[PDB]
């Protein structure tokens, strides 16, 4: 079960995603669906909701990074953002079900390697998807496969043309999560603001991708305590990766390379670089954003600047 | 074994792809191999390739329209534009290689269900490629599959960097078939067309995208009767779909519907409307084109229409 206190936390980005335990993750998730309103207005079988989920987690991989906790902290996150934006005044439910649905789904069954290893190493995957976005490719097959078996099907009391729509609409948002991708969006994004309109579907479909974007690599934006050990999973996992790619051959990127990547130089080039002026534009539309997510990523770029002094200060010693 | 006769008559559009048998055929897009030096310039084993063309025509389906000898004839029409309007002088080694295998694979495993068929019935493909381009998704992949043995890898004998830009063209022709895409690439070319380029390495991509869309849906540049079975074949797989789709409760393509599509209808409007139009773009660029294919293009139109008439003329006779 779940204290008033927990699902009152639950609203906020500074909610402790590392104090769960799955079953107790799974039922935030369950608990989301119900207080947004989603099973409410899409007649899903309460029942079927739960047992999605833990298909859904049955299909996650036991990754560093990539895994089922992660997937349970973007949908917070994207949570959080609906209540603090106030954002089911400007999207209809079916974009709300969109934006949770996809959060939910956007790394199902990811292995470990990105994109990058994926293609370069000819994997079945690069293979198969013809080297373009391969991964999230594949996390949404997968998220379609599982709301095929009618036992998972969160959406079998839908009409087939609302299936359609969300269908398309999730496929665009997790496909967005590509990060090879991430100055295309911002781009087209920064375009429609010079002059935004809520009521421009194709104005609201980059904001979508601009809002599951945020919360794919919110992790900054949580108590410092929190964020820093996704920093050091992540580290794992990319050089997990380096590893197995200079024992093949296959080239290694500087930011998975031990040699050369130090967790507060990068913090500190994706805070300011990727980070703060995505979160900026952002908060062109919602000004609320700037207190509650704006003002940590500032005190997380500022913090890991200190640590790079002291991290330098080090190397100097072991040389 | 290829007679001196034929080795000529295969350089033009007026060969008769309707003789040949599969053991045959092979050998003539063995030939073309041979006979654009595309095995010189880049090292392929002359076994490896016969056995390639082999592992390939295994994974074709004996549709009535997408079959191997679809196949054949797109490559053989490829091939006839290589020696028509030179492209050896414009198109480098590496992209004629790209062009004609490109033309080999694009529908290597086609089902004898289109896209449509794919993303309505919900199909495992359809899922696989979250709708986007699922059967040429699907034929770029079992094509790079193939070259993945050992055994059928023509490509064996080629840099990494080399294999890299063959492989990005291959996936680019073949996913540029999806009729689905003609407007906005005839669009892109038009337009790179005010002003081409042969320099331009953008300008070259979609003329390579033109060339193998022109050898795709060209059985009508062929001479009458090499063309009209082919209009056959396609309505025989087509009514081969719509039947199971109302069957199933799909929805039908009008030129599916038995009670609709008439030959003489049909080739009109997509003579008119699809493949004069971008035969004519082509010839501006090189104008040897309008004798040898816009002709007949022309005529097949008239001819069409003439028949269209009748059709006219012979219902109204019976009501
Ligand atoms: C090199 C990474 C930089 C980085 N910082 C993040 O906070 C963060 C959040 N998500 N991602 C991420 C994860 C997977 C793929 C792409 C990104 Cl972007 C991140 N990557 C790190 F130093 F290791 F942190
Ligand atoms: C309804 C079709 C129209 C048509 N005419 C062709 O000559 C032709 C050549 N290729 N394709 C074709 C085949 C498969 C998919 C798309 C196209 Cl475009 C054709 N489609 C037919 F009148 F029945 F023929
Ligand atoms: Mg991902
Ligand atoms: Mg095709
Ligand atoms: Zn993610
Ligand atoms: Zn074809």
């Amino acid at each position: 079960l779940l204290s008033p206190e927990t699902i009152e936390a639950l609203r906020k980005p500074t909610f402790d995603v590392w104090l769960w335990e799955p079953n107790e993750m799974l039922s935030c998730l369950e608990h989301m669906y119900h207080d947004l309103g989603l099973v409410r207005d899409f007649s899903i079988n309460p029942v079927t909701l739960r047992r999605w989920l833990f298909c859904v987690h049955d299909n996650y991989r036991n990754n560093p990074f990539h895994n089922f906790r992660h997937c349970f902290c973007v949908a917070q996150m994207m949570y959080s953002m609906v209540w603090l934006c106030s954002l089911q005044e400007k999207f209809s439910q079916t974009d709300i079900l969109i934006l949770m649905t996809a959060a939910i789904c956007h790394d199902l069954d990811h292995p470990g390697y990105n994109n990058t290893y994926q293609i370069n190493a000819r994997t079945e995957l690069a293979v198969r998807y013809n080297d373009i976005s391969p991964l999230e490719n594949h996390h949404c097959a997968v998220a379609f496969q599982i709301l095929a078996e009618p036992e998972c099907n969160i959406f079998s009391n839908i009409p087939p043309d609302g299936f359609k729509q969300i269908r398309q609409g999730m496929i665009t948002l997790i496909l967005a999560t590509d990060m090879a991708r991430h100055a295309e969006i911002m781009d087209s994004f920064k375009e429609k603001m010079e002059n935004f309109d809520y009521s421009n579907e194709e104005h609201m479909t980059l904001l979508k991708m601009i809002l599951i974007k945020c919360c794919d690599i919110s992790n900054e934006v949580r108590p410092m305590e929190v964020a820093e050990p996704w920093v050091d999973c992540l580290l794992e996992e990319y050089f997990m990766q380096s590893d197995r790619e200079k024992s093949e051959g296959l080239p290694v990127a500087p930011f998975m390379d031990r040699d050369k990547v130090t967790k507060a130089t990068a913090q500190i080039g994706f805070i300011k670089f990727v980070l703060i002026p995505m979160f900026e534009t952002v908060t062109k539309l919602f000004p609320m954003v700037e207190e509650i997510m704006l003002q940590p990523l500032w005190e997380s770029r500022d913090r890991y600047e200190e640590l790079k002094r002291i991290d330098d200060a080090m190397k100097e010693l072991q040389k």
